[PDB]
C-alpha cells in the first residue's frame, strides 16, 4: 500500500520467495501480502511488535474478493526493531510455508486454494532491500 | 508487460538498482522499464538479439506522457543469450547510469523531471531471478 508492491510475480508450488528487509528501529507493526491481486490473498503475514493491543505477536489471516478472513496468531516472534529480516516463503495446494530467522517456521493454510502466487506487497515499518526467486 | 511489474520503489539519487535475471535460449529481445508509471519513462532499455531488423543491439529511449523520445543506440552488446545477467542502473538529475556485465558502463541522459524512480517492469525474453536496492 506504501511499501514495495509486485506483480506478475508467477510464483509457482515449490519455488522459494525469499526477502529481506531493514525492520526500523521504531517499529510498531509491518506487513507482508501475497496472492493474486490485493482482494484476493492467500497470506496476510503480520508481525505486531506493539499494535491492536498485540504485543511481539505475529497475525495471520487471507482474504477472499475483498473479505478478511479468520486471524490466526502464531506461537513465535523472532524479530527485533532495528535489524535486518529475512523471510522465506513456499507453498503448495495445502499450505504455505514460512520460514523465519532463527529456524522458526510455521505453516498457514491455503484457504484460496490458488496454484500461482502472482501479487506481493509491503507496509508498515519494514524497507524491502532484496527479493529473490528460488 | 507478462514480466514483473514493480511499484513503490522509491528508488532515489544516488541508489543503485541490481537486476539479475535469465535470457532465454531462443531470445529474440528484451525489455526493462524504469520510470514514474507505464506512460512517464526515464529509461527503456531494450537489448534486441534479433528484433525490429536490429542484432546485438542496445537500443534505449524515454516516455512522456506517452511519447517516445529520441532513440539511442549503444555500441557494445555484452548479453549471451541462455545465460544469466546482472544489470546495475543508479541515476542523478543529469543521467542514468547503466552498468552492464563485463564491466561496460554508459550514461542515457535523465530527459525527465523525476525526484525519485517508483516504477520497474520487465518483458520479453528475461526471466528475473533476484532484484536488490544498495
Ligand atoms: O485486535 C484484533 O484481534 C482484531 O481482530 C484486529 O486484528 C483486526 O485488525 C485488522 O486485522 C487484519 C488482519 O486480519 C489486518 O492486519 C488489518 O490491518 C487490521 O486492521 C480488526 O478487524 C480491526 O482492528
Ligand atoms: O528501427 C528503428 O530505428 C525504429 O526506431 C524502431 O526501433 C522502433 O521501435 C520501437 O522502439 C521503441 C523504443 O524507441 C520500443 O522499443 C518499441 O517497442 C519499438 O517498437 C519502431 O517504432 C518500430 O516500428
Amino acid at each position: 500500500a506504501c511499501g514495495l508492491v509486485a506483480s506478475n510475480l508467477n510464483l509457482k508450488p515449490g519455488e522459494c520467495l525469499r526477502v529481506r528487509g531493514e525492520v526500523a528501529p521504531d517499529a510498531k507493526s509491518f506487513v507482508l501480502n501475497l496472492g493474486k491481486d490485493s482482494n484476493n490473498l492467500c497470506l496476510h503475514f503480520n508481525p505486531r511488535f506493539n499494535a491492536h493491543g498485540d504485543a511481539n505477536t505475529i497475525v495471520c489471516n487471507s482474504k477472499d474478493g475483498g473479505a478478511w478472513g479468520t486471524e490466526q496468531r502464531e506461537a513465535v516472534f523472532p524479530f527485533q526493531p532495528g535489524s535486518v529480516a529475512e523471510v522465506c516463503i513456499t507453498f503448495d495446494q495445502a499450505n504455505l510455508t514460512v520460514k523465519l530467522p532463527d529456524g522458526y517456521e510455521f505453516k498457514f493454510p491455503n484457504r484460496l486454494n490458488l496454484e500461482a502466487i502472482n501479487y506481493m506487497a509491503a507496509d508498515g515499518d519494514f524497507k524491502i532491500k532484496c527479493v529473490a526467486f528460488d
